[PDB]
């Protein structure tokens, strides 16, 4: 089997991407944030505290003839940005882009933090990291990909995110028309439960490439590119007036600037992030200070190749027995 679904930015800055997911019988379609940095499929639901729902589409298990309470199971998750959610669990039929998993754990939110409530366009998350990070207790549950894996033509999914435009998540096949040149594959460590890999270096603009190992995660659920302070300082030093602002919470730059590109290494290959991808616009409406799309990972504890980086590439998440990651230009 295969699946293919379009993913759409939630706003004009590509702050996140939503992908329609069919849950239950008859189908209830919710728009989920596919997140390669976590491993829970959770949704706003009929059980979510009413005051914490503000415009989201909810899953109502009582209206699904295939929903079954997973008796005793609860979940609770905290994300890197400080957001959180928790609740109980149902199993139900879940389909993405024509690919159907029966018995998928669907984690029903009883509580969500304010950032989720405030995001009316995101109806929940679909985790695509390794199932070892799944938070369901006392019986840990498998991700949608893990459940689908054996049925897929090939044990892979791909992320092809758009810049200010829709893109595609495919399951079970590699669309050879969706990228240019060849795919360069690189080793993955699953020791922390992430799609963790080591970039071979970077360049700023038309500058020379610096060979240096940068361990990080491929994370579709993180907006920006978070890299070591040394790397980030070298980038922003090439933008007149750019500075790190403690008050704003990162690097800002004059909105009048033309940003240089940023290149990262994948083995001997190179992925170029155009300067425009690094512009996240005014810090507040009408401001002439703009927020940067490359930020320091210092104090996160991990480098994160988020959407800013991933959307510059066609990315293969290879879930073979020895998982790997592939990157191609597009």
């Amino acid at each position: 089997s295969t699946g293919s679904a379009t993913t759409t930015p939630i706003d004009s800055l590509d702050d996140a991407y939503i992908t329609p997911v069919q849950i239950g019988t008859p189908a209830q379609t919710l728009n989920l944030d596919f997140d390669t940095g976590s491993s829970d499929l959770w949704v706003f639901s009929s059980e979510t505290t009413a005051s914490e729902v503000d415009g989201q589409t909810i899953y109502t298990p009582s209206k699904s003839t295939t929903a079954k309470l997973l008796s005793g199971a609860t979940w609770s998750i905290s994300y890197g940005d400080g957001s959180s959610s928790s609740g109980d669990v149902y199993t139900d039929t879940v389909s993405v882009g024509g690919l159907t998993v029966t018995g998928q754990a669907v984690e029903s939110a009883k509580k969500v933090s304010s950032s989720f409530t405030e995001d009316s366009t995101i109806d929940g998350l679909l985790g695509l990291a390794f199932s070892t990070l799944n938070t369901v207790s006392p019986t840990q549950q498998k991700t949608f990909f893990d459940n689908a894996k054996a049925s897929l033509d090939s044990p892979v999914f791909t992320a092809d995110l758009g810049y200010h435009a829709p893109g595609t998540y495919n399951f079970g096949f590699i669309d050879t028309t969706a990228y240019t040149g060849s795919i360069t594959y690189t080793a993955v460590s699953t020791k922390q439960g992430f799609w963790e890999w080591t970039s071979t270096g970077y360049a700023v603009g038309s500058g020379t490439f610096k060979s240096t190992s940068i361990d990080g995660i491929a994370d579709t659920g993180t907006t920006l590119l978070y890299l070591p302070a040394t790397v980030v300082s070298a980038y922003w030093a090439q933008v007149s007036g750019a500075k790190s602002s403690s008050s704003v919470g990162g690097y800002v730059f004059p909105c009048s600037a033309t940003l240089p590109s940023f290149t990262f290494g994948v083995g001997s290959a190179r992925i170029v992030i155009p300067g425009d991808y690094i512009d996240f616009g005014p810090i507040s409406t009408g401001s002439s200070s703009c927020f940067g799309g490359i930020q320091s990972s210092a104090g996160i504890g991990i480098n994160i190749f988020g959407d800013v980086a991933l959307k510059a590439a066609f990315v293969v998440f290879n879930g073979a027995t020895t998982p790997t990651l592939g990157f191609a230009s597009k």
